[PDB]
């Protein structure tokens, strides 16, 4: 069920090591997770909280903040990456 | 920079997530258990810091169940067991 980010998320997926154009939503959150992990742009205190103004990713969200716990969101502002 | 030398058992596992020096520093390990913890989704869904090892290669290497990614200190202790330095 493959996909493809829009100009920006493509470098944004590749700044950590995609290589491709085509994904399933489960692998491209993989390479999310990975910007993230080495980004320390979660929260150190709240865990499950992300934090993104001043980074690329704040703006490809609008927020300047959120939580991975509620999918119900996280997928939204990703499809409004997608070509899709 | 301060490298240190790590045991037969971690070892392996970095491998499993990569890495390749038998030459790490702490900072570098830290950053391939935070890659392992990741893939093998061992953290708990609701509670972000707490990571459960239980059954798993790194809990046999942890001698542990489970545990808090807050206790800093704490973390040091058991990262050492690991180390042939
Ligand atoms: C929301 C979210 C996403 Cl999407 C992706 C990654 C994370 C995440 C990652 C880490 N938290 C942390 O403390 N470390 C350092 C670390 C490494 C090895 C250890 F063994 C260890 F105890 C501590 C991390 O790598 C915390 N929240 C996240
Ligand atoms: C302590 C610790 C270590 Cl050590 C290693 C990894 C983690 C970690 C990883 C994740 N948390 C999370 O919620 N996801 C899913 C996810 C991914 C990308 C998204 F963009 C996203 F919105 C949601 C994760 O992959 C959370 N704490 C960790």
């Amino acid at each position: 069920t493959l996909v493809r980010p829009k100009p920006e998320l493509l470098k944004l997926l590749k700044s950590v090591g995609a290589q491709k154009d085509t994904y399933t939503m489960k692998e491209v959150l993989f390479y999310l997770g990975q910007y993230i992990m080495t980004k320390r742009l979660y929260d150190e205190k709240q865990q499950h909280i992300v934090y993104c103004s001043n980074d690329l990713l704040g703006d490809l969200f609008g927020v300047p903040s959120f939580s991975v716990k509620e999918h119900r969101k996280i997928y939204t502002m990703i499809y409004r990456n997608l070509v899709v």
